[PDB]
């Protein structure tokens, strides 16, 4: 059951790749999805059973067809948990029909190894993980909350939390 958009408080409360918001236990996952047969397109949000397995418990129970290709997109305001990555990447060894870029706002909560595996796992399986930067905010902020038509404002310190977290990722991925 995912909703179609988010109440702008909301979004900047969770969305904040900031250190406050590392105390967030909520998690988020915007979805655009390309349904191509050759098409048809969907979006959402979901919430959190963490968020990441609610999209493949609602997509894999009520969208999935064979001799049907889908280029999923995730904006994740955690970076998934080994467990949720585990999952997502034996999902996605078990379906080449479908392809999936992974966008976060943060990282692991802690400098665990467990998380670095399922990052890298979700990697070798095919899955583009990225940090979420202004242009990535943005397109969230249009299509995914109730920005009433007002622009988006971003935080103080996006970017370079963005170089940050996209050094981090860089050094998990190589
Ligand atoms: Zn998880």
């Amino acid at each position: 059951n995912p909703m179609e958009a988010m109440d702008p408080h909301i979004f900047y409360f969770h969305f904040k790749n900031l250190r406050k918001a590392y105390g967030r236990n909520e998690s988020w996952l915007c979805f655009t999805m390309e349904v191509v047969k050759h098409v048809s397109w969907k979006r959402g949000v979901f919430r959190n059973r963490h968020a990441e397995r609610c999209f493949l418990s609602w997509f894999a129970d009520d969208i999935l067809s064979p001799n049907t290709n889908y280029e999923v997109t995730w904006y994740t305001s955690w970076s998934p948990c080994p467990e949720c990555a585990g999952e997502v990447a034996e999902f996605l060894a078990r379906h080449s029909n479908v392809n999936l870029t992974i966008k976060t706002a943060r990282l692991y909560y802690f400098d665990d190894t467990d998380y670095q595996e399922g990052l890298r796992s979700l990697s070798q399986e095919g899955a583009s993980v990225e940090i979420m930067g202004y242009k990535d905010f943005k397109y969230c902020w249009e299509n995914f909350v109730y920005n009433d038509d007002e622009p988006f404002k971003p935080w103080d310190g996006l970017d370079y939390n963005f170089l940050d977290l996209d050094s981090k990722l860089q050094e998990i991925l190589e």
